[PDB]
Order: structure tokens, then sequence, then C-alpha cells
């Protein structure tokens, strides 16, 4: 966390590693299919030497279907508990979220500063200026008047650590001329008593700025969950989740939504909507299968306005299966099963299909 740059370090302390990901896709519209194989070099050098050390991040991706090619440099400087990027960026932040489903997720070209210089306080601020053109709102369901575009988006946050089980956060974002969103969270843990219980509370205000390409937008969200862990490797999830306002939950193209009740699929963030969850997760390690887990879920939504269509109820159920080889000469592989039947009122009903196969080697 402090930065000493006593050593000349960034040679000796690089590493990287190269990761295989094979990806399946299969869609069933009330038909299509992806197909592809996914190569990343992912470096990391480490420090030079000096209060002020520099450093560089380096991502390499190959993809060809059933071809992509991109190098994303990151320059990293780093001096006493605060750190500078400037370069690509995968930002994971309650306004910028990656996607994951994919076979790569999304580069983001600009600065990020965080910083711990005060004890149990982390602080962020950054300026972004492209992604993997420019940046853009995600309309789906033409939730909003159309997918607006601007040249920068910005962000500044606080994450606090109350007590050793308890975090607030506060996050704002803007992309420019469109919208500006507001975060506050607040994550907490208590023992029951060799189990624990988990939770996670959301509330998110979201308004048109400036020229508002977007154009007219008033959201207030809130999103939050509850889940029971038991020691034995099983978890059951209570999430619940509300639109409020003229307008649903914005967010970027080419990132996740921030929200508990998101979805293989969809992101219940319809004008109004009110949606459930219930999700269990098992692990089948401690049960004797290591490797092996298994997820499902439940989301029903009702009181959507969605513009331009009649209905205001849809529903999800996702299944997910994994297993990791756990020795032999593939002690790496990964297969993932990711499978989701959605049917709304409002928009198209989908069921779908996502395979994984991963495996990540170290080069040094």
């Amino acid at each position: 966390l402090y930065f000493q740059g006593l050593e000349e370090g960034f040679l000796e302390d690089s590493r990287a590693s190269l990761a295989l990901r094979n990806f399946y896709m299969n869609r069933d519209f009330r038909k299509s299919e992806e197909w592809a194989q996914g190569f990343l070099f992912d470096y990391r050098s480490g420090y030079t030497e000096g209060t002020l050390g520099v450093g560089l991040d380096l991502l390499g991706k190959l993809g060809v279907r059933l071809d992509y090619a991109r190098l994303d440099a990151t320059a990293k400087l780093r001096l006493s508990r605060s750190e500078l990027k400037v370069g690509g960026l995968v930002p994971k932040l309650p306004t910028i979220q990656p996607n994951y489903g994919r076979l790569f997720p999304q580069v983001f070209q600009g600065a990020l500063l965080t910083s711990g210089e005060l004890s149990g306080l982390s602080l962020n601020l950054g300026r972004l200026t492209e992604v993997s053109s420019d940046l853009a709102l995600f309309n789906r369901n033409r939730r909003f008047a159309g997918a607006a575009q601007a040249d920068r988006f910005d962000l500044a946050g606080l994450d606090y650590r109350i007590a050793p089980d308890w975090t607030g956060s506060y996050h704002y974002g803007e992309l420019e001329q469109v919208y500006a969103q507001h975060f506050l969270g607040l994550k907490g843990r208590i023992g029951i008593a060799a189990d624990s219980l988990e939770s996670d509370l959301r509330l998110a205000l979201s308004r048109d700025t400036g020229g508002a390409r977007g154009g007219r937008i008033d959201n207030r969200s809130f999103s939050g969950s509850l889940t029971y862990r038991l020691r034995n490797g099983q978890a059951f999830g209570l999430g619940y989740q509300r639109m409020s306002g003229d307008h649903g939950f914005p967010y970027l193209e080419g990132t996740d939504p921030y929200l508990v009740n998101f979805g293989q699929y969809n992101d219940f963030a319809e004008a109004g909507e009110s949606s459930w969850q219930l999700r269990y997760d098992c692990d089948f390690a401690p049960l004797g299968v290591p490797g092996l887990s298994l997820m499902t879920r439940y989301f029903s939504g009702h009181g959507a306005k969605p513009k331009g269509a009649d209905g205001s109820r849809e529903w999800e159920r996702d299944s997910d299966l994994r297993y990791v080889l756990q020795g032999g000469a593939l002690k790496g592989l990964g297969l993932v099963w990711r499978n989701a039947t959605y049917r709304s009122a409002f928009s198209r009903d989908i069921d779908e299909n996502r395979l994984y196969l991963t495996y990540e080697l170290p080069l040094f």
C-alpha cells in the first residue's frame, strides 16, 4: 500500500500470463450464434526506483471468429499511498463496471487516480475519453431519447471502512453533456455464528446534464441484497430493486449496470419497475467435489413503464454450472455453462446459452 521505491523493480518484479478463452453463445428469439477463440497476453511491470515509481501494464488481445487484434498500454505512477494510471483502463466502479460475459471486457482510455493516504479511506478521481469511438449512453428498449455520446466521462469517489465488517461508498459519474449519476452504498456482514449474513444496499440518482443529448433524464434507483452464506458452501440470497422517476437506470455502452437484480440477459431497469430476486449457490468442494459449483437465480419484475410498448411485467431464470479440473495435465481447465430464460410483456422473449472454456498460463 505505501510505496517505498527502494529497489529498481520494473523488470525484476515484472509478471505476465497468457489467458486462453473459448466462448460459445446461443440465442433463441421468441435464432443466432457466436463462437470464438481469444488469446490474452497480460503483462504487469514492477516499478522503477525512487519515491516516485514508474511502471507499465500491457494488454495484448487476439480474437478469432469460430481476426481481432489489440494492444493496450497503461503507464502507472506510484507515490506514497497513491497511484495514477494513464492509458488503457478497466474501471470497476459503481458508475462503470466491466462486461464480463464476453470474450474480453472493454478497455477505456483515460487517467485514473486512486489514493489511500488516509487510513480506512480510499479516494479516486478519473476521466475517460474513449472506448475500445466515444463513450455512449446505453439505450436498451428505448429508455432514453437516443444513445447520446460524449468526449469525456468524469468520475470521483470515496470508499470508507466504517468498521471491519462495514463499508460505505459514495461515487459520482458524469458522461458529459448527457447525464450525471450519484451513488451511495453500504455493505455489511454479521456472524451467525459459524455462518454469515451479508447486506449490500445501493441508492443512485441520475439526471441529464448540460446539453442533455440523451435527453431529459430522471432516475432514482434502489437495488439491494441480503445473502445468507453457510460454512458448508451454500448461499441463499434475496435481492430487491426499484426504479423511480420518469426514466430507467442509465449506464455506459460496454459496461454492466451496477445493480443487484441484473441477470445474464435483463437488468430489470425500466422506468417504474420493481423486481425481486431469489438466488441459490452451492460449492461442492467441502462436500466432496472441489472445482464444481452451481448457481441458480430467479428474478420477477412488475410496474415497468417501457417506452412505446405495452406491458409491465417480466421475469428471468438463470442457471450456472462450473467445473475446474483439479489435477492432471489440464489442471487449470475451466468449463462454465450459463443458461437463461427471459420472458417479458414489453420486450422480446429470449432463451440463451453461453459456454466458456478457460485456461490461464503464467509466463513469468
